[PDB]
């Protein structure tokens, strides 16, 4: 009856974190999304391409008071004239129009808005804004998101997040219908993003630190700093997309490397450029570590314990020494600091196998 440590280098956050891999899941600009090309007759144009909704984004028109959701002066960015019969359209009106379509009736409200907007005729399809407070779908006739120096005689505008846009959802024609499982929306309370380094979630060493008065402002800053397809290129979703908000220090730490786990810390909220400006879920998944450890022990003599060195059950880790209690932790997590680490974080926030172990891991 032996117990031993696994050599297998896992990560129990794998499934939980896929949605935060913005490069892989969204794959286009966030602050400005112009990720695809489309031609109308002969004429190459750029259009929004991201696969995730961007919560709380809108377009500010400089030195103007017209909302971008106003129909274009046949004004804002929205579809004009029509009869009001294609845009704007209420959820009720959308549900009316598409009532005998079994598949369109299965879509959630955002996806139904997106699908409607994207159906109108090239692979040139129009982006939409769904106002979740008014339950109203707006098709955007103008796909430009920024014209900013601004060198009144010039039409200046930029994307932004602020309170008047907080219920808005900016939708490209590519947005996934299952965005709710695959994309960011809510902010993660009692958590900061981190990097998984052989059995514990570690701080991201290279970040940009910024003053922020509240979550809204931190989510606005990261939005501002986020992947952008705007000419000076296709970002492909690469960018400073993620931020940790220190609720107590009133600081925003932004970074450009995708996170691979969460650190349970009562002082922080984890937000992203896509995420809602305000919604916060305070319930950390405390049981993530104990679950994998227990699941593995139910593999089978030889007990082989995972390389998981943090848990809410201090004995399950089988620490060589006394596990440290993490005081910042709402989960009352314990960490085993006194173990053999096979990975370390190096420049540009890259997690690498330590030298002494490289040959073994191939």
């Amino acid at each position: 009856p032996t117990v031993e440590r696994s050599t297998r280098m896992s990560n129990p956050w794998k499934a939980f974190m896929e949605k935060y891999d913005i490069e892989r899941t969204h794959s286009s600009g966030v602050r400005v999304d112009l990720g695809e090309d489309a031609e109308v007759e002969n004429a190459k144009y750029r259009i929004p391409a991201g696969r995730c909704p961007v919560f709380g984004k809108g377009i500010v028109i400089e030195n103007s008071d017209v909302s971008f959701l106003r129909p274009v002066a046949t004004g804002g960015f929205a579809f004009p004239n029509a009869n009001d019969h294609i845009s704007p359209m209420t959820l009720a009106n959308l549900k009316e129009r598409y009532k005998d379509n079994v598949e369109m009736m299965k879509l959630n409200d955002i996806a139904l808005c997106r699908t409607h907007a994207a159906s109108f005729v090239s692979n040139y399809r129009h982006p939409a804004v769904y106002d979740e407070k008014e339950k109203t779908c707006h098709m955007l006739y103008l796909s430009a998101q920024e014209n900013m120096y601004c060198s009144d005689a010039v039409f200046c505008f930029k994307p932004d997040k602020d309170e008047s846009f907080e219920n808005l959802v900016y939708l490209s024609k590519n947005v996934r219908n299952d965005w709710d499982k695959k994309c960011p929306r809510k902010n993660l309370g009692n958590a900061k993003f981190g990097l998984w380094v052989d059995g514990n979630c570690e701080e991201i060493p290279y970040v940009k630190e910024v003053e922020a008065e509240d979550l809204r402002e931190c989510n606005r800053i990261v939005f501002g700093a986020s992947a952008s397809d705007q000419p000076t290129f296709k970002s492909k979703g690469r960018g400073f997309n993620w931020a940790n908000f220190d609720s107590v220090k009133k600081k925003c730490y932004i970074f450009n490397t995708k996170p691979t786990c969460l650190i349970n810390d009562k002082n922080f909220i984890a937000t992203t450029a896509l995420s809602h400006p305000q919604e916060v879920d305070l319930e950390f998944p405390c049981s993530i570590y104990k679950d994998e450890i227990e699941r593995e022990i139910k593999k089978q003599e030889r007990i082989v314990l995972p390389r998981i060195f943090i848990s809410n059950d201090k004995e399950s880790i089988k620490c060589p020494c006394e596990p440290e209690r993490i005081s910042q932790s709402t989960c009352n997590f314990y960490v085993c600091n006194c173990v053999e680490k096979r990975a370390e974080i190096k420049e540009n926030n890259q997690v690498v196998i330590k030298e002494e172990f490289r040959d073994y891991y191939e």
